[PDB]
């Protein structure tokens, strides 16, 4: 129960899986695709690439990012990424997936953006939590993005 709080907000939609391996402390994340983006460019559609943050307590641990699709709305990806979390703190960090659009002159603006882990909600609580009951299993499942300035003011 709960959360969903980027449902009316019209940005879009990312699927990524999640899998973690509790002796080695892996934890991969592989990005699939999203659907329905919000437009960024005018006249045309958006350049999306996502990011990936670990983070812990307000502060970005490591960054990721995938290649740039250009010119739609629908990208696939399909790539993969790793990240080492010890067991001991699994359930005290997150996972921020990011979706942007890149421009070449310019700041890249935020689509939108979810989190998983600690203090996630709704959707999002619910798949970290089935990645943690099946440990080596990838879960994949889709996540409804949310404006920044919401997402985070909750990992600040
Ligand atoms: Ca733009
Ligand atoms: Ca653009």
């Amino acid at each position: 129960s709960g959360g969903g709080g980027g449902i009316l907000e019209k940005l879009g939609d990312i699927c990524f899986s999640l899998r973690y391996v509790p002796t080695a402390g892996k934890l991969t994340v592989v990005i699939l695709e999203a659907k329905n983006l919000k437009k960024m460019d005018v006249g045309g559609l958006s350049d999306p690439y996502v990011k990936i943050h670990l983070m812990q307590n307000g502060k970005r641990l490591k960054k990721k990012k995938t290649t740039i699709k250009k010119n739609t709305l629908n990208p696939y990806y399909n790539e993969s990424f790793s990240f080492e979390v010890p067991f001991e703190q699994i359930q005290k960090v997150q996972v921020v997936v990011t979706v942007l659009d890149y421009d070449k002159i310019g700041k890249n603006d935020a689509i939108g953006k979810v989190f998983v882990g600690y203090n996630s909600t709704g959707a999002e609580l619910r798949h970290w939590s089935d990645m943690l009951a099946n440990p080596r299993r990838p879960i994949a499942q889709w996540h409804t993005l949310q404006v920044e300035e919401e997402v985070d003011a909750m990992l600040a």
